[PDB]
DNA sequence: TCTGCCTTTTTTGAAGGATCCTAA
DNA sequence: TTAGGATCCTTCAAAAAAGGCAGA
């Protein structure tokens, strides 16, 4: 558990509320127990000319990585434990994405029990739905109702 | 002056570096002495469903206003004196738009003596050029060299 | 099985301007 | 003339997903 300084988290929270994204997904997958799995991603996007800003963020957060997608680059953090540690410390300072971060934390904490009960899995999938509802969601396909249908 | 608190300025600088814009323009208009005027705008854009965020900004900055543009809204500050007071305080905390902020402050400081000679109006115009260079400029038309219709 | 990373796509929600109006 | 506001336009630079591979 890296501890992050407060002035860093305040500025970063403003920047995340603006250019960042807290993304929760349900992905069909026949080899997982309930034929789906959850993905949680913290992302900060920026034009590739300013990839230096994202490279410095990776140094400061101490985990995650930067990838180029031609025109733009993204800082990505997905690994569950460091994602939990990071969002736990950022969320107090968030204003537009606070609810999404707290949902992600709730999901992460219930993950252990999600993976042994289909109705607990479903409940967690409804929290994913709530995240997407708070985001500017436009291309989403798999929802908790997709999961419920498939569970037979 | 209105003296802003530190935690407000940290968060806002991150938000501004993300969704904000520090804009300097040279507008052609035959009724100004030099056939142009300088226009300086601090802008924060957000989707209109989140216009309450921008309304709150008016209250916290204590000047400026919010304009609905249909799909998105903008907080706008361009009145020269409060703009100068606000950017002076925000500038230290900016990381992507710090130079643009300092150019606007520099221009503002010279405006008075700008409206009193060619050569020095043109000089200020090159400082506008430099802010546009720092921005992701894509639709700019009137530059300092356009202003060389001051040539007679 | 489970997780984290890789690749790619969609559609804006921003950014960064240009131009027009009007009082004092 | 001037400052500040009002209307508008362009072109992305973001956001927010989708789908897939493979090592553990
Ligand atoms: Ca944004
Ligand atoms: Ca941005």
């Amino acid at each position: 558990n890296t501890k992050y300084n407060k002035e860093f988290l305040l500025y970063l929270a403003g920047f995340v509320d603006a250019d960042g994204s807290i993304i929760a997904q349900i992905e069909p997958n026949q080899s997982s127990k309930f034929k789906h799995r959850l993905k949680l991603t913290f992302q900060v996007t920026q034009k590739t000319q300013r990839r230096w800003f994202l490279d410095k963020l990776v140094d400061e957060i101490g985990v995650g990585y930067v990838r180029d997608s031609g025109s733009v680059s993204n800082y990505i953090l997905s690994e569950i434990k460091p994602l939990h540690n990071f969002l736990t410390q950022l969320q107090p300072f968030l204003k537009l994405k606070q609810k999404q971060a707290n949902l992600v934390l709730k999901i992460i904490e219930q993950l252990p029990s999600a993976k042994e009960s289909p109705d607990k899995f479903l409940e967690v999938c409804t929290w994913v739905d709530q995240i997407a509802a708070l985001n500017d969601s436009k291309t989403r396909k798999t929802t908790s109702e997709t999961v419920r249908a498939v569970l037979d």
